[PDB]
């Protein structure tokens, strides 16, 4: 298992514009296109991302290319974040993948309110962190996904994904 496979499970793969769990125009492997309610705005953003007139549809290769860029960016985002970097660097490889999944899903900003959990992870208090992470809107809105990521931080194994 690895970060790509993990996310491919959590996000799925769709070749036509769709609305995510929050109702936002997305395509591919969880690539958010826009928070705007306009499908045209979404199609424009898609064309700009692909570099061609897609008409709202892409190929598997193009989806994977967006995915590669998005994963790279998430990691790069963590490393540039003074609050996140130190925690991430303290983690083992499996748990790093759980951290990337969360940023990928919610952005650096989305995980801004996770101070207490960050500290707990930094201190390697796994069960406690697991409990703290569950007290979140994230968990209440996407519970099956949150449970998988949480078990991952709790155990440091890929058990939730097998
Ligand atoms: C925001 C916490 C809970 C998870 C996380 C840890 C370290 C870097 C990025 C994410
Ligand atoms: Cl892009
Ligand atoms: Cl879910």
């Amino acid at each position: 298992m690895n970060i790509f496979e993990m996310l491919r499970i959590d996000e799925g793969l769709r070749l036509k514009i769709y609305k995510d769990t929050e109702g936002y125009y997305t395509i591919g492997i969880g690539h958010l296109l826009t928070k705007s309610p306009s499908l045209n705005a979404a199609k424009s953003e898609l064309d700009k991302a692909i570099g061609r007139n897609t008409n709202g549809v892409i190929t598997k290769d193009e989806a994977e290319k967006l995915f590669n860029q998005d994963v790279d960016a998430a990691v790069r985002g963590i490393l540039r974040n003074a609050k996140l970097k130190p925690v991430y660097d303290s983690l083992d490889a499996v748990r790093r993948a759980a951290a990337i999944n969360m940023v990928f899903q919610m952005g650096e900003t989305g995980v801004a309110g996770f101070t207490n959990s960050l500290r707990m992870l930094q201190q390697k208090r796994w069960d406690e962190a697991a409990v703290n992470l569950a007290k979140s809107r994230w968990y209440n809105q996407t519970p099956n996904r949150a449970k998988r990521v949480i078990t991952t931080f709790r155990t440091g194994t890929w058990d939730a994904y097998k």
